[PDB]
């Protein structure tokens, strides 16, 4: 059942993104083949040497994508920190895909330790799973605890842009518009002038924090 | 007719905050009597420390119509739950604003030398927080009728007859505006939901009358 396609599925156009068995069509942001990650018993596995060299280990797409729909399954692990990105730019001027991909964020809600400004612990909500991050968050949502699987979906087209999780749409936005612009040019990006410079790139799974798991990771390539 | 409540607007609960005489009802923000405005043929006039002028009654549930108009290069704004006291310079420091501002003649150079402001920073939106996707203005030297409402934290913006937007005090979205957008500075801000209703005037002139208000429950 696990990484293989139902009929509707193949109806609808959906192909897989991850075979099940290996790497075929990823590759290290800024990199060239798959290390620091492994498939095990069908899951992608992030694991986030005489050598003291820290580079990315985020994984990305070969292939550049514009409009998609994505739908993948993931668990993370108590205080994991992970993201799906996408229309990623990669290049010696960035050291990291968020610099210019939006991200759908996969986090550890409740135990993440972010300690505050003012010695607060604990992640904003603007900070949490499903948001994109920096930009939009959900009103209500329903995430399972690190440890069990979550189902997530991504849908772009022309700006159009929706998040789902667990089978709910948290919010869709338009990537033309007032409120679009208003939160990118006068929220968070100011040191990163690259964010959203293409609606073309690739998509990326990042780790940077404990370890995560990807399967069923199907993907649209809409016109 | 200008000034005057009809008889529907008395049965539907609406009093006038501006008496098309005087500024009995105000008081300069963090002062006494009202000074650098003047009532001319029943409006009032802004000339453009903070020299802005604020209800002397606090709303906390409130419907306010009102008809407006600028000078060129006009920076005006309705602003309410404003608090007052020697820690404020500034009724923007509390109080959300509605913007009234010279949208295509505003003479503001931005970081990289560009001049005019951004559409989030123009007539109509919630300063800093909320912009309309499409609105209808009158030029400055026009009037303009605007209307909010706050009730229990829900708010609308109103211009020329249409609702610009909504939202929720307190919604995730709405928390997210407040403390990963621009007000760091200012800790007090759009806390206190009681407060003063305000019009400043940061530059040219300022015009409003037919200033209507319903005090909700």
């Amino acid at each position: 059942k696990d990484n293989v396609l139902t009929e509707e599925e193949k109806a609808e156009g959906y192909t897989l993104l991850f075979n099940g068995k290996d790497f075929t069509g990823w590759k290290m942001f800024n990199g060239g083949d798959v290390k620091g990650w492994q498939v095990e018993d069908g899951v992608i596995v992030g694991y986030g040497a005489d050598t003291t060299i820290k580079v990315s280990t985020d994984i990305v797409t070969v292939k550049n994508y514009h409009n998609f729909q994505i739908k993948w399954d993931w668990k993370i692990g108590a205080q994991g920190n992970s993201g799906f990105l996408y229309h990623v730019q990669e290049g010696p001027k960035y050291k990291a895909p968020f610099e210019t991909g939006p991200e759908y964020q996969l986090i550890d809600d409740d135990n993440y330790p972010w300690v505050s400004e003012t010695g607060k612990e604990g992640l904003e909500d603007w900070q949490k799973t499903g948001c994109n991050y920096a930009m939009y968050v959900p009103e209500t949502k329903q995430v399972n605890p690190p440890g069990e699987w979550n189902s997530s979906m991504v849908l772009y087209k022309d700006g159009y842009v929706e998040h789902w999780l667990n089978g709910e749409k948290l919010f869709s936005f338009q990537e033309g518009s007032e409120d679009w612009k208003m939160r990118r040019y006068s929220g968070k990006w100011e040191a990163f002038p690259d964010y959203g410079i293409s609606t073309t790139g690739k998509l990326c799974f990042q780790d940077h924090g404990s370890k995560v798991y990807f399967k069923n990771v199907k993907i649209k390539d809409l016109d």
